[PDB]
């Protein structure tokens, strides 16, 4: 990392070109450049990148990844005087508290809210079951009720937490890994209400963010659910807005996941004294979240002083009401598991490609642990089994490939499993991008499990299945590496799962 400078990363959907003016006034002051980057992926890319101590100086994300970044030793320590941290919010701090130790700055407070089209839509409807038969009236017009990203768990958490849905249970002074909330009644009812809405033709599985977007701002459908990021889009377009709270379910309110944005220094900065003083006397400042916030709006402020001007907006209120009705994300690493799980059981439920039963019982397995892929792919008779994690019972296709895969049983409080091909894809697919493995040779291989490459049991990456003595072969032959992940596990590609 350069000595001298500032580089920082933040989200494309933020204010980096408000963020970037304030950096050029710590040019102005200091001398010093500051260069604001948006790079996709950014979350994905930091801790890969910041393991070898490269990256940015600077890192923008909601409080939710920071545990898992701080786990990795891979955030300074932060440590501002009492009389600064008097300037922001209490329970921000506690939003970038890693045991005992504050490991990021907070910036502003985040939570979904209705947003809607007063000229389609003079009153909005307060609950979702109102929305399937208001789409219809609206379809005759050419129109829709509500689009909004459906790619994303942080847009559909809110319903699927409605009723019961929860991620993990807190309690003894902590957030119980093992009591995961994701299967459960509430998060069914949820998500089933959601896919009905898809199977009725009132949403496409299909919707992301753009495409919501570009609806909602060219007047093609009454509603959608953003954050303030969001707000400046819609002012400039011809569309008269009005910011809102979530419809309810059941009759109790959506439950939003609340993210703090926050800023952390890489542990590896040279320049930690410089970002510092960039974050509390530049940016942490009426100005400075000014400049920002007129850019993309940023929500409700951690700076109270600044956050007392915003507060007067009715946007948000609306914003601040929805948080009140949600939840402050945790910030321990398991949060990025259960988010990669809600992912897929989201994305396989809209498609039908598992029932909701079926997507949310390996969502729930996945997000309290990987041990039973380990047990599954273990170093190397499944007719009538389940499957491990969607409860379903293996086709004889399935059976066929967990033996051929060379697969073992698993057990379960007495019961044996396999696995479908598609939990096991899900969970491979989740295991690369979570766990970015190091390239390997043969010999490092070797050197780590004391044994000749033949005898090894390394398992393609995609299918799990055990490579052939010539699979593993092709890896040295072709100066292909293996790949190192968790656990010093070793993965490879079988010749069908070699990817372009
Ligand atoms: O879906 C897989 C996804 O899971 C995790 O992403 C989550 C973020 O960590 C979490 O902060 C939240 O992201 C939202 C931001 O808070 C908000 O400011 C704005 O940028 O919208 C974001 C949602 O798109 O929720 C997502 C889950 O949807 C994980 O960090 C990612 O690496 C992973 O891709
Ligand atoms: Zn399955
Ligand atoms: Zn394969």
């Amino acid at each position: 990392i350069e000595e001298g400078k500032l580089v920082i990363w933040i989200n494309g959907d933020k204010g980096y070109n408000g963020l970037a003016e304030v950096g050029k006034k710590f040019e102005k002051d200091t001398g010093i450049k500051v260069t604001v980057e948006h790079p996709d992926k950014l979350e994905e890319k930091f801790p890969q990148v910041a393991a070898t101590g490269d990256g940015p100086d600077i890192i923008f994300w909601a409080h939710d990844r920071f545990g898992g970044y701080a786990q990795s030793g891979l955030l300074a320590e932060i440590t501002p005087a009492a009389a600064f941290q008097d300037k922001l919010y209490p329970f921000t701090w506690d939003a970038v508290r890693y045991n005992g130790k504050l490991i990021a700055y907070p910036i502003a407070v985040e939570a979904l809210s209705l947003i809607y089209n007063k000229d389609l839509l003079p009153n909005p409807p307060k609950t979702w079951e109102e929305i399937p038969a208001l789409d219809k009236e609206l379809k005759a017009k050419g129109k829709s009720a509500l689009m909004f990203n459906l790619q994303e768990p942080y847009f559909t958490w809110p319903l699927i937490a409605a009723d019961g849905g929860y991620a993990f249970k807190y309690e003894n002074g902590k957030y119980d890994i093992k009591d995961v909330g994701v299967d459960n009644a509430g998060a069914k009812a949820g998500l089933t209400f959601l896919v009905d809405l898809i199977k009725n033709k009132h949403m496409n599985a299909d919707t992301d963010y753009s495409i919501a977007e570009a609806a909602f701002n060219k007047g093609e459908t009454a509603m959608t659910i953003n954050g303030p990021w969001a707000w400046s889009n819609i002012d400039t377009s011809a569309v008269n807005y009005g910011v809102t709270v979530l419809p309810t379910f059941k009759g109790q309110p959506s439950k939003p996941f609340v993210g703090v944005l926050s800023a952390g220094i890489n542990a590896a900065s040279p320049n930690k004294e410089l970002a510092k003083e960039f974050l509390e006397n530049y940016l942490l400042t009426d100005e400075g979240l000014e400049a920002v916030n007129k850019d993309k709006p940023l929500g409700a402020v951690a700076l109270k002083s600044y956050e007392e001007e915003l507060a007067k907006d009715p946007r948000i209120a609306a914003t601040m009401e929805n948080a009140q009705k949600g939840e402050i994300m945790p910030n321990i690493p398991q949060m990025s598991a259960f988010w990669y799980a809600v992912r897929t059981a989201v994305i396989n439920a809209a498609s039908g490609r598992q029932t909701v039963d079926a997507a949310l019982a390996a969502a729930q397995t996945n997000a309290a642990a990987m041990d039973d892929l380990d047990a599954l792919l273990a170093d190397k008779p499944f007719s009538g089994l389940d499957c491990l994690w969607c409860r379903e019972p293996l086709t004889e296709v399935d059976a066929f490939r967990c033996m051929v895969k060379d697969f073992h049983v698993v057990i379960r409080e007495g019961c044996r499993y396999g696995a479908c091909t598609i939990c096991l894809e899900n969970c491979l697919a989740t295991e690369r991008r979570l766990w970015q493995g190091v390239p390997v040779t043969g010999e490092e291989a070797e050197l780590l499990h004391g044994k000749t490459l033949d005898r090894l049991c390394i398992r393609c990456c995609y299918c799990g299945g055990k490579l052939t003595k010539n699979e593993k072969h092709r890896h040295v032959l072709f100066n292909e590496p293996f790949c190192k992940t968790r656990a010093n596990i070793i993965r490879g590609r079988c010749y069908d799962c070699c990817r372009h």
